[PDB]
């Protein structure tokens, strides 16, 4: 029923070939039942075999194996295609069979002759198609058709059939056919059975090939998204200096799918193009076509690799697995990092500073990384290129620290060339030549500035001369110093412009160098010399062109640019010309004296321009020692010494000088000498020109004696001599000799000699005498006679009175006197007064001593230096000194004087002691207080800003007066404590400075240290002499506002030493008041800040120039016009016009320009008008309210109407100022008119006053003062006017004095009085002197009239000037001749002056005499004035005779008031009557002589002759009978009775002479009659002698009548002297007779003779007129007694003897006495006159008898006879003789004798001797000197230096990021028109400052 066969081939999977007889298995099973059935096999064709029917393992449904064991079931198949196997079931074997089903198997049989090959690069790849799948098909058959194949995915039948695919045809030839397989899709994960068919048929055909995978080559795919990668190598942020690390043995790949599958490359790549890609390298322990091992293996063991990278940016890596050949499927990237952004370089340079081309600079460089540590090359370049090794560098320090190491280098600059220095950064070595990239750069440059060199070119001959000399010295200096250790030289040479050509090159140069011409030159190491280098040429002929060019060049480098010129000299070439002249100044030549000797040097033809000045040299001579240069050598020697000077010329001056001023030591002819040289430098010879032929010291010696006064028994006096000389001495030694002469006596002195080195000019000599204190005073002469030199016998003598003052020695007394007295501050001026007096003082005058007085402090020696003068009157000598203590003495001071006579150079002693001080000294106590304090920053005075520094100042004094300036400063300390502890510090505990004590040295400390400003501060600050002041500044700051202890301490620093309080009373400071502290404003004060770059919209000008302002509106305000008002809602910047008041620099304001200038509208600059204005009108100011508009700002206070703007000054003020702040009126006797530059002087005799009369006034009025200038200037006098009469102003520019207080003192008139003798009219400069005859005085003027002239007698004053001149006359009658004199004097005597106007006193007449009053006043009985009668008096004063025996001379008396007789103003008077004038000469006054009388009047004569006539001038003398012997008579005296004059002109009374007598009865003295006044009753005298009558005679003087003669005298004629007696014989008995009667006859008369006498006795005279009777002869008798006529004889009786006889008669006649005797009676006689009688003769008687006779009677002559009548008859007597005669009469008795003589009275005494004349009265006391004058104050010190800024203002801030607005932040053509509009506002702009500035 049911059948199960399947037929199935047991052969492989792959189909059989035709060679093997592949085998088949049958399968049966049938479930219905078992039962054994035959199966008939039947393969492909039945012609082949047919087999036969076996059984099976017993059918059954479990198959069995069969046909194999012992079956022949072999198919042998020879056909190739498809063959059908059938098989079928039969019952049984035998034939016929049933038939019930059969089963159909395809077998497929192919050839090997076709071979089909697939070759596989490696994984197909999805998606797209690959070629790695290769056919190849081999057929040995040689011709074959088309194939085509058929392809299905899958052996289930849900795959459905494909079309055919080509494989190809094989036309001809048994080759091999290749064809491309398109790829397989992976789906399902899984088995494909993937099967391709080939035919070779299109349609139907038989299975030619077959096609499979075939096994042990299947593709395998991997899925990529399985893969897993983990790489993590390399550093991500490597750079290109490190190296990036490749490790394979980190890096892994995985299949991750299965143990064995296909073998893959991988692949890395580093795609850079520096370096190809690595090839695939064979794996370790692996191979190609190797299975990957079933464990984890690593693909490599330990690979690694390293690489450099040589670009910048971000490195992408590759990663990828390849198979077999460069074959790609997967690709990977790894991002790897390379930047080079962090590297840095940095460049630091230390030393800096260059100079030249040494100190080569060194600097640092250092570079920097991020990170990346790694070795890097740096290289520097320097325009010779960088190292080629580029150095070598390691980053070994750490890349975050900013230091990196580097090798410091130092570069070597030349030249001023760009060097181009850079620094280059490189992470390559180069030697590979790998170059790198810039990183990081960064270099430093400088300009490096070349060198100077300086030249100096000369011309040693100055002409070049043709082949004889061409020299040029040439000067090169290198700037800097040259180093030590290194040597420079330099060759080169100097080209001339002479021969051949300037080269063209600097190599021709160089050349020039390099040759023999050129010249080496070394410069010393160490120093910087210079070098000197001599060039000789060679010169065919003289040239004017020397200039050349010199190139020094070390190595390569030029010295010379053309910037600076080019050497080119002239230097007077070819030497035109040359001239020389001297002169000296003075011309005199005296001994060492300063002298100019001048030499001009000239040259015919001005120096032409370009050329150098002329280097010569002039030296001249001293001849000082006469040591003149006579060789070359000296003259060189001298001319290289300091006495030749180099000359040089002022530009523009042909000519030259050169100036000397030698000085001559000896006198001598020598004269200096000029040498001029310029050849060359090292001077050897001299040269000279030429020359010009010069064609053309005292001592004062004094001396002195010490001492001065000798005391006997001193010491020896000393004679000291001091010589001075006018010269200095420095040439050398000087010796002087001092003598004195030899006088003959005392010893010669010897001479002393005195040395005196350089700078001595006083000698002093020393000699001693010990007699000389016995020298006798007197004005002794001493003399030194000097000879030293070329003067000879300088002899000096002086004079001196010396005297010995004897034993006693004078001494000095010194007394003391103190200006301040007690007690003295400090720093006071003082006077110090020292008085010295003499005890002696006798020489006030006779011998000055020097005296010096010296004060000494307490130094210890017992410039400021004091001169004493020793007063030349009385001895008090004053001395002046100034102590000036101002210290503290700290141990005590004291003074000392001493008093010397030397002057300086003290070694004797002249003071007795030295004085000491009577005034206590006290030590001063120094005053200090504090004066001001200032604090200079501080919103007010008490408080300062806080943040600010501040500096307090403190100004105080020392002591009210200023430390003297002949002093030294002083130093005073300033110590403030600032009150914190802000300084580490601790506060002091002490209020005084005893911490301040001990700071150290301040002296060099810097401000900004915070050290200079510390709490405790001490401050020191010095008085130098002169100054009052100080200010001691203290920097002081306040961090807050807060508590403060400033302490102030201000002491004295000596020896570096803190002194004692200045204060009194210790610890004292003047605190400052307490104040808070508030923040500081923080304001800038300065010029308005210009705006920088701003944009500006359209018109914001934010400047205005040349007089316009900037302003803001929105206004458009052009000129004038009112154009634009509101013209925007918003104001811009305009420039406004300004005022015309104020003009505007730069306009940012528009201040006004001061007073003295007026500006226009917009005026750039104030014009300052003429000196006459200061424009100054009066206020009117401004707007009244801001409506209107504004236009200035609001402080102004005028506005700008009126052109009036010049307002000139009035009259009476001048402006010499072209400024004119003010106008100024003009000094005293001073006018000007208008405004002028200066006023001028008024003119002589003129002075200042007002105009108000006169004319021409010079005052300035109203309108020009008031109404222009208002009250400001007021009027002021202006006039010059001229003084009236008798005043005058002698100097010119005088004015009137005006007070302004005219109450007391009123204006005064300058004009001088014209004192008195002069005259002035008007205004004159000297009034003059007026006509003779006239004068003015200061007391009283006018003339008085004569008193006589008028009938009072009263003066009358009288008004007689002349009109032209008009000074008051003298008085008539006086005189002024005398010039200068004041009073009048009167004319003396002798003349008279009747005209008012006289110029001398006319003489009077010789008929008169000048006698005041007139003849008529004198003997006037009128009375002027009867009250009072004092001016008419009687002043004759005559005398006369009074009777009585008083006598009155005066007829006036009275005391004398009024004598004055020089006074003449009258008429001639009458000419007196004791005076007489015929003559002009009289010498003196001769009254009248005695014996001549002159008559009052002519008709008032009382005699004169009338021969002559009456003159009234001549004094005739007294007429004959009277005489005058008294003066001034009018009449002559006449002799009185007792007198008589006969004789002419008898001057006195003659005594009458004998005999004559003179009366007069009509004789009586003239009498003054008062009734008439009239002299009457005189009457001449006696002009003849009358004798007397008969019988008158006088012989006594002094009769005035003769007696009447005696009687019995006569007197025969009339003027007889003497009465002669009557003559003998002649009597007269009566009176009056002439004749004396005759007596008559008989009678005799004596002399006289009264009467006759009668002769007695017998005389009888008998003769008429008989003298005397005689008798007669003997014997006669006379006739009658008393009576006898004739006596006659007796009678003859009678006789007598006697010869007188007389009788009685008294009887007989004849008796009588002594008569005739009776002769006797007896006798007789006869004759009378008889002997005795004698009687008769007797008679005789006859002569015998005689008889005698007797006479009878008497008488008879007859004798008769007697004795008859006889005798005896009466009585007769007779008579007794008569008695002797008598004797005679005794002698009278003796005369007495004689008187003996007086003696002589006593001889006059001589004179008593006289006394001598008294001495001098006392010269009176000194009178006292006159005061000094005080000095002016000093002038103020100038101000305080101007400490700089402390502190400059804030500056404006920079920007830190930004500054926009606009709400800030949250988190071709139109450059070239910019650039133009910008170039052209810049350059206008540039322009208009150009402009302006000039």
């Amino acid at each position: 029923a049911t059948y199960t066969l399947t037929l199935d081939k047991l052969g492989p999977t792959v189909n059989p070939t035709t060679s093997d007889a592949v085998t088949f298995t049958a399968t049966v099973a049938s479930p219905d039942s078992t039962t054994a059935v035959f199966f008939t096999l039947d393969y492909g064709d039945g012609v082949t075999a047919e087999t036969t029917r076996t059984t099976t393992g017993a059918l059954s449904t479990t198959p069995t194996a069969n046909l194999v064991s012992a079956g022949t079931y072999t198919v042998t198949y020879a056909s190739i295609g498809t063959k059908f196997v059938t098989l079928r079931l039969y019952d049984s074997a035998v034939a016929p069979g049933v038939l019930l089903a059969s089963k159909t198997v395809p077998i497929y049989v192919e050839d090997s002759t076709l071979t089909a090959t697939l070759l596989q690069s490696g994984v197909p790849r999805l998606n797209l198609a690959f070629s790695g799948f290769k056919g190849r098909v081999s057929s040995s058959t040689a011709n074959r058709a088309d194939m085509w194949a058929t392809i299905q995915l899958d052996t289930a039948p849900g795959v459905f059939e494909s079309s055919r695919i080509f494989i190809g045809i094989a036309p001809t030839a048994s080759t091999n056919y290749d064809f491309v397989i398109p790829d397989q899709v992976y789906n399902l994960e899984g088995a494909k059975t993937t099967v391709l068919r080939i035919y070779d048929a299109p349609v139907g055909g038989t299975l030619l090939r077959t096609f499979t995978p075939a096994a042990a080559n299947a593709v395998y795919v991997v899925d990529p998204s399985k893969y897993v990668l983990t790489l993590t190598v390399g550093p991500t942020s490597v750079t290109t200096a490190d190296q990036v690390t490749f490790t394979q043995t980190t890096t892994e790949v995985s299949y991750s799918a299965s143990a064995t599958s296909p073998i893959l490359q991988w692949r890395f790549n580093w795609d850079d193009p520096s370096v190809v890609e690595t090839p695939l390298a064979y794996p370790d322990a692996l191979t190609a076509a190797s299975n990957f091992p079933t464990t984890a293996t690593a693909v490599s063991s330990a690979a690694a690799s390293t690489f450099r990278y040589t670009s910048t940016g971000s490195k992408n890596a590759r990663l990828r697995l390849y198979d077999g050949a460069n074959n790609v499927i997967a690709e990977k990237i790894v991002v790897i990092t390379v930047s080079n952004a962090g590297y840095t370089l940095a460049l630091a340079k230390t030393t800096a500073d260059p100079v030249t081309t040494d100190d080569t600079i060194a600097f640092s460089a250092g570079a920097k990384h991020l990170s990346s540590t790694s070795q890097v090359w740096w290289t520097i370049d320097y325009g010779a290129g960088e190292s080629s090794p580029r150095t070598a560098l390691t980053m070994t320090n750490v890349g975050a620290a900013a230091p990196n190491a580097i090798a410091s280098l130092s570069n070597q600059y030349t030249s001023g060339g760009t060097k181009l220095a850079t620094l280059r950064i490189y992470d390559r070595d180069g030697v590979g030549a790998n170059t790198g990239l810039l990183l990081a750069s960064t270099t430093v440059t400088f300009t490096v500035t070349p060198v100077l060199y300086a030249l100096e070119s000369a011309v040693e001959p100055f002409s070049p001369i043709a082949t004889v000399a061409a020299k040029w010295s040439f000067r090169i200096q290198r700037s800097k110093a040259t180093p030590a250790g290194v040597t420079e030289s330099i060759k080169c040479a100097f080209f001339g412009a002479d021969t051949g050509t300037a080269p063209a090159d600097l190599a021709a140069w160089l050349t020039a160098a390099n040759g023999a011409g050129g010249l080496t030159a070394t410069i010393l190491p160490s120093s910087i010399p210079s070098d000197i280098i001599s060039f000789t040429r060679t010169y065919a002929a003289a040239a004017a062109s020397l200039q050349g060019k010199l190139q020094c060049f070390i190595g390569s480098t030029p010295l010379w640019d053309p910037y600076y010129p080019t050497p080119v000299f002239q230097v007077l070439a070819a030497a035109p010309t040359y001239t020389l002249s001297a002169s000296v100044t003075p011309a005199v030549v005296p001994v060492d004296t300063a002298t100019l000797w001048t030499y001009n040097i000239i040259r015919s033809v001005p120096v032409p321009a370009g050329g150098p000045s002329l280097p010569i040299l002039c030296s001249f001579w001293d001849g000082k020692t006469g040591a003149a240069p006579t060789t070359d050598a000296g003259w060189a020697a001298l001319a290289g010494s300091a006495n030749g000077k180099g000359t040089s010329m002022a530009p523009g001056s042909t000519t030259a000088t050169c100036s000397f001023t030698p000085s001559y030591s000896t006198t001598g002819t020598a004269t200096p000498t000029l040498q001029l040289i310029q050849n060359s430098f090292a001077l050897d010879a001299a040269t000279t020109v030429g020359f010009l032929s010069p064609v053309y010291a005292s001592y004062t010696i004094s001396s002195y004696l010490n001492p001065v006064t000798p005391v006997a028994g001193g010491a020896a006096a000393v004679w000291r001599i001091v010589i001075t000389r006018n010269a200095a001495v420095t040439a050398s030694a000087k010796t002087l000799t001092c003598q004195m002469p030899d006088n003959g006596q005392g010893g010669s002195p010897a001479d002393v000699t005195a040395d005196i080195a350089v700078g001595g000019t006083t000698t002093v000599c020393v000699f001693s005498i010990a007699g000389y204190t016995t020298a006798t005073p007197g004005p002794y002469f001493a003399t030194v006679n000097v000879v030293d030199g070329a003067v000879t016998t300088s002899h000096i003598t002086k004079n001196f009175t010396v005297l010995a003052s004897g034993t006693t020695a004078p001494t000095y007394a010194v007394t003391s006197v103190v200006s301040p007295a007690t007690p003295v501050k400090v720093s006071t001026p003082v006077t110090y007064t020292f008085t010295i007096t003499r005890t002696t003082a006798v020489p006030a005058g006779g011998i000055p001593q020097p005296i010096i007085c010296e004060f000494f402090n307490g130094e210890g020696t017992a410039a400021d230096t004091v001169v004493a003068v020793m007063a030349p009157g009385e001895t008090t000598t004053t001395c002046t000194f100034t102590t000036y203590y101002t210290t503290v003495s700290a141990g005590g001071f004291t003074a000392k004087l001493m008093v010397f006579g030397e002057s300086a150079t003290t070694p004797s002693q002249l003071l007795a002691a030295v004085h000491s001080f009577a005034t206590p000294m006290v030590v001063a106590a120094a005053v200090v207080a504090v004066e001001s304090t200032t604090i200079s920053p501080n919103y007010n005075p008490t408080t300062p800003y806080t943040n600010i520094p501040t500096y307090f100042t403190f100004t105080l004094l020392r002591d009210p007066p200023v430390p003297p300036s002949a002093s030294s400063g002083v130093q005073f300390a300033c110590a403030l404590y600032t009150g914190q502890n802000v300084n580490p510090a601790s506060a002091p505990s002490a209020i005084t400075d005893a911490v301040y004590k001990t700071f150290t040295d301040v002296t060099t400390a810097v401000a900004t240290d915070a050290n200079y400003f510390a709490d405790q501060q001490l401050r020191v600050v010095t008085m130098a002499p002169g100054t009052g002041r100080v200010s001691c500044t203290f920097p002081t700051l306040y961090a807050a506002a807060g508590p403060f202890s400033p302490k102030f301490f201000v002491f004295e620093y000596a020896s570096s030493t803190v002194g004692a309080n200045a204060l009194a009373v210790a610890d004292t400071v003047t605190s400052l008041t307490s104040f808070t502290t508030q923040a500081a404003p923080t304001f800038i004060t300065g010029p308005t800040n210009v705006p920088q770059r701003v944009p500006l919209p359209k018109g914001f000008r934010t400047t205005c120039f040349d007089g316009y302002e900037l302003i803001f509106s929105n206004d458009n305000y052009t000129n004038g016009v009112r154009v634009a008002v509101d013209a925007y809602p918003y104001p811009v910047g305009q420039c406004r016009k300004c005022p015309g008041g104020t003009a505007t620099m730069d306009g940012y304001r528009c201040i006004p320009c001061p007073s003295g200038y007026w500006s226009n509208e917009g005026a750039r600059e104030c014009t300052a008008c003429p000196a006459g204005t200061i424009a100054k009108p009066a206020a009117l100011t401004a707007r009244a309210k801001y409506s209107i508009d504004p236009t200035t700002y609001h402080f102004v206070t005028h506005l700008a109407m009126g052109p009036e703007s010049c307002k000139k000054c009035p009259k009476g003020y001048f402006q010499p100022n072209i400024a004119g702040t003010v106008c100024l009126p003009c000094p005293s006797g001073f006018v000007s008119t208008s405004g002028a530059t200066g006023c001028t002087a008024c003119s002589e005799g003129t002075y200042h006053t007002d105009g108000v009369g006169t004319t021409t006034p010079g005052e300035a009025t109203s309108l020009d003062t008031t109404d222009t200038f208002g009250s400001i200037y007021p009027i002021i006098p202006n006039t010059c006017r001229q003084c009236p009469a008798n005043t005058y102003l002698p100097l010119r520019g005088q004015a009137a004095i005006a007070s302004m207080n005219l109450a007391a003192v009123s204006s005064a008139t300058p004009c001088r009085p014209c004192e008195d003798g002069t005259w002035s009219k008007a205004g004159a400069a000297g009034c003059q002197k007026c006509p003779p005859g006239t004068y003015r005085n200061t007391w009283f003027s006018g003339q008085l009239g004569s008193p006589f002239i008028t009938a009072d007698g009263v003066p009358v004053a009288t008004t007689l000037t002349e009109l032209g001149s008009g000074c008051s006359q003298c008085p008539p009658g006086t005189y002024a001749p005398t010039f200068g004199m004041s009073v009048c004097l009167p004319c003396p005597a002798g003349t008279f002056a009747s005209a008012p106007g006289a110029t001398a006193c006319q003489q009077c007449k010789p008929g008169t005499n000048s006698l005041m009053g007139d003849r008529t006043q004198q003997m006037a009985l009128v009375v002027t004035n009867a009250a009072n009668d004092f001016p008419a008096l009687r002043a004759y004063t005559i005398s006369g005779m009074v009777a009585g025996p008083a006598y009155a001379k005066p007829i006036v008396t009275g005391p004398d008031t009024n004598f004055f007789m020089a006074g003449k103003s009258e008429t001639c008077s009458t000419n007196l009557p004791g005076y007489y004038t015929d003559v002009d000469g009289l010498p003196i006054q001769l009254p009248c002589k005695p014996g001549t009388f002159m008559p009052f009047d002519t008709a008032t004569a009382n005699l004169l002759d009338t021969g002559l006539t009456v003159d009234g001038t001549q004094c005739y003398t007294c007429q004959t009978g009277t005489f005058n012997d008294e003066f001034s008579q009018p009449v002559c005296k006449a002799c009185w009775s007792g007198s008589f004059a006969s004789k002419r002109g008898l001057p006195t009374c003659e005594i009458a002479q004998p005999g004559t007598f003179t009366n007069v009865a009509a004789a009586a003295n003239a009498t003054f009659n008062t009734a008439t006044l009239i002299p009457t009753g005189l009457v001449k005298g006696a002009q003849a002698p009358t004798p007397c009558g008969m019988g008158y005679f006088q012989s006594s003087a002094e009769t005035t009548t003769c007696t009447a003669c005696a009687v019995g005298t006569y007197a025969d004629q009339a003027g007889l002297a003497a009465c002669k007696p009557c003559q003998p014989g002649r009597y007269q008995n009566s009176i009056g007779q002439r004749v004396c009667k005759p007596c008559d006859m008989g009678t005799y008369s004596r002399y006289g003779g009264e009467l006759c006498t009668k002769c007695p006795a017998g005389t009888v005279a008998s003769k008429t007129g008989s003298s005397q009777c005689t008798p007669c002869a003997a014997g006669f008798y006379a006739n009658a007694p008393d009576s006898a006529t004739s006596c006659r004889a007796c009678p003859r009786g009678y006789y007598g003897p006697y010869s007188g006889a007389y009788a009685d008669n008294l009887g007989d006649e004849f008796e009588g006495p002594r008569g005739c005797y009776k002769c006797p009676y007896d006798f007789f006689a006869d004759r009378p006159g008889v002997r005795q009688c004698t009687a008769c003769p007797p008679l005789d008687l006859g002569g015998g008898n005689l008889v005698e006779q007797c006479t009878e009677d008497l008488g008879s002559q007859r004798c008769k006879p007697c004795s008859l009548l006889s005798k005896p008859k009466t009585a007769r007597t007779e008579q007794s003789p008569p008695p002797p005669s008598p004797s005679p009469p005794p002698p009278p008795p003796p005369s007495p004798r004689p008187p003996s003589p007086n003696p002589p009275s006593p001889r006059p005494p001589s004179p008593a001797p006289p006394s001598p004349n008294p001495p001098p009265t006392s010269p009176p006391p000194s009178p006292p000197p006159s005061p000094p004058p005080p000095r002016p104050p000093p002038p103020p010190p100038p101000p305080p230096s101007p400490p700089p800024p402390n502190r400059s203002p804030p500056p404006p801030p920079p920007a830190s990021s930004a500054i926009n607005p606009g709400g800030g932040v949250n988190q071709i053509l139109s450059l070239m028109e910019d650039e133009d509009a910008e170039a052209a506002q810049e350059e206008q702009a540039i322009v208009d400052v150009d402009a302006e500035m000039q």
